[PDB]
């Protein structure tokens, strides 16, 4: 059939890592910050710690949840969070580098005006050439949004929380599965409506996050209720012009939530696409008042 990944899953034991402070936490597994000290010596890294907190409906999902991260750990991009280790104490626990700046919507939401035109469009580069790289492992993630979105550095941004995710084989060009615990706003009306999923069904979510990111972190359909996505899409209605968006920008967001997931764009052209506005930020958004410089 196909090649060997190889790619590696170190295990650690529940003394090589402590637990400092209680970042997320809630419904699923809790995560926590900490340091890591490898095997022997040298240096103490940061670190932040996934522990579910048993059951084996909980078990075998977390288990897949970090099987992905390094199935697809091969070469590895740097828009996509690698998966640093695990350790199995009753409570499984896993390990990923730890992201300073936490994620682009409690980011994003705090610096909402003074943000470049260049960083704007630089995040959609970069997002999109590490969803090309999940989609060219036949991975699908579903749940891609600001929240699941980290800031290594204020020019630096990754994906990571595959809890939902799921891996394409050959063939088979969709998916199903849990008929809930799913993120409406951000899901098309193919996968809401028939709970199929494609690459294209991650298109979607990609307009969404850009949305997100464009107008500030800003919360999609705010107040629409979850139950109606399925008729406001069907309907017409999509989140409007963000306005610091030029109809270039916008029309993209437009061009990916199309119910014909066929006719949405693909990964590869959004880099490109969002590539070439990146060499000229100040054409393509409206940001009021440019020159970035200190704070
Ligand atoms: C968008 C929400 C968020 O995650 N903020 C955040 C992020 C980091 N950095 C970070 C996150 C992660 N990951 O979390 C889940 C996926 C990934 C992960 C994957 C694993 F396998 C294990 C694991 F432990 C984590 N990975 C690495 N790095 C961070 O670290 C500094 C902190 C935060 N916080 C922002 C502030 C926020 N908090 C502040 C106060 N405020 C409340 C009024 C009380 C809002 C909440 C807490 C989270």
């Amino acid at each position: 059939g196909e090649a060997p990944n190889q790619a590696l899953l170190r295990i650690l034991k529940e003394t090589e890592f402590k637990k400092i402070k209680v970042l997320g936490s809630g419904a699923f597994g809790t995560v926590y910050k900490g340091l890591w000290i490898p095997e022997g010596e040298k240096v103490k890294i940061p670190v932040a710690i996934k522990e579910l907190r048993t059951s084996p409906k909980a078990n075998k999902e977390i288990l897949d949840e970090a099987y992905v991260m390094a199935s697809v750990d091969n070469p590895g991009n740097p828009h996509v969070c690698r998966l640093l280790g695990i350790c199995l104490t009753s409570t499984v626990q896993l390990i990923t580098q730890l992201m300073p700046f936490g994620c682009l919507l409690d980011y994003v939401r705090e610096h909402k005006d003074n943000i470049g035109s260049q960083y704007l469009l630089n995040w959609c580069v970069q997002i999109a050439k590490g969803m090309n790289y999940l989609e060219d492992r036949r991975l699908v993630h579903r749940d891609l949004a600001a929240r699941n979105v980290l800031v290594k550095t204020p020019q630096h941004v990754k994906i990571t929380d595959f809890g939902l995710a799921k891996l394409l084989g050959a063939e088979e060009k969709e998916y199903h599965a849990e008929g809930g615990k799913v993120p409406i706003k951000w899901m098309a009306l193919e996968s809401i409506l028939h709970r199929i999923y494609t690459h294209q069904s991650d298109v979607w979510s990609y307009g969404v996050t850009v949305w997100e990111l464009m107008t500030f972190g800003s919360k999609p359909y705010d107040g629409i209720p979850a139950s109606e996505i399925s008729s406001i899409l069907e309907k017409g209605e999509r989140l409007p012009q963000p306005p610091i968006c030029t109809i270039d920008v916008y029309m993209i967001m437009v061009k990916c939530w199309m119910i014909d997931a066929d006719s949405r764009p693909k990964f590869r052209e959004l880099i490109i696409e969002f590539s070439k506005m990146a060499r000229d930020p100040q054409r393509y958004l409206v940001i009021q008042g440019d020159e970035r410089m200190h704070l």
